[PDB]
């Protein structure tokens, strides 16, 4: 299949991190202002006022020059969110700097793009875009609302957590402004599964 991307952290809870949005063993951790992991998946999204933000551990790494792992907000052409949340897809880019690499994403969130297949890529410092719950987890992130920084020196200032998913963007992604790509669903390997704790019951039948 083919597909476009954008990139984004606004530090909301993940849309994936409630119960009871696709058939999985639980749902993507969210964690506290203080990147902590939550205990509670009922817990308040920070970008509506409440506790729950994104961690930090669900960042972009590189495995090696030619992969990445990652994860993103999805959407997919006629698909509701039950089918893709805590599925994996490797994509593999066809336009930008990085054409002809591959990153393993699963999906945490849901995407605000209908008729299309779209992958949000998380990357902090890539921009808040709609929403912003970074303002309130900790006085915010620096760059443009859509798009965020222009610099990987911009980074210096995020949280700790945050500072090497926002080099990576820099570094293995080149910078590269949102690429296109070819995508099929796959097993997510477990070190996906291992940030977010959330895998899903079909999982095993995707290779």
């Amino acid at each position: 299949a083919n597909g476009q991307s954008t990139r984004y952290w606004d530090c909301c809870k993940p849309s994936c991190g409630w119960r009871g949005k696709g058939p999985v063993n639980q749902p993507v951790y969210s964690c506290d202002a203080n990147f902590q992991r939550i205990h509670d998946f009922d817990a308040v999204s920070g970008c509506e006022g409440g506790p729950a933000f994104s961690c930090a551990d669900h960042s972009p790494w590189a495995i090696n020059d030619n992969l990445s792992y990652g994860f993103a907000a999805t959407a997919l052409s006629g698909q509701t969110e039950e089918s893709w949340c805590c599925a994996c897809y490797a994509l593999t880019f066809t336009s930008g700097p990085v054409a002809g690499k591959t990153m393993v994403v699963q999906s945490t969130s849901t995407g605000g793009d209908l008729g299309s297949n779209h992958f949000d890529l998380n990357i902090p410092g890539g921009g808040v875009g709609l929403f912003d719950g970074c303002t309130p987890q900790f006085g915010g992130l620096p760059g443009a609302r859509y798009g965020g920084i222009s610099s990987r020196q911009e980074c210096d200032s995020f949280p700790e957590p945050l500072k090497p998913g926002c080099q990576w963007r820099f570094d293995w992604f080149q910078n590269a402004d949102n690429p296109s790509f070819t995508f099929e669903r796959v097993q997510c390997p477990e070190e996906l599964v291992a940030r977010t704790g959330c895998r899903r019951h079909d999982d095993g039948g995707f290779a």
